[PDB]
């Protein structure tokens, strides 16, 4: 049983050309949007969270972005 998968570049509106700097940038902006208070009022906001964080953290590499951008083709 495979469960269904989203893309990083899209748990943080950014492009499927984007720098690690542009990452670090939808990183702040979004986090905010699904951190607590808010959270109480969607059970979804914390799985929202919990991919921007694994997101952010593997395409703010060059190296990371990349080899998952080539595992996940």
């Amino acid at each position: 049983h495979m469960l269904a998968k989203e893309d990083y570049y899209q748990i943080l509106g950014v492009p499927r050309n984007a720098s690690q700097k542009e990452i670090k940038k939808a990183y702040y902006q979004l986090a905010k949007k699904y951190h607590p208070d808010t959270n109480k009022d969607d059970p979804k906001a914390k799985e929202k969270f919990s991919q921007l964080a694994e997101a952010y953290e593997v395409l703010s590499d060059e190296v990371k972005r990349k080899q998952y951008d080539a595992y996940g083709s």
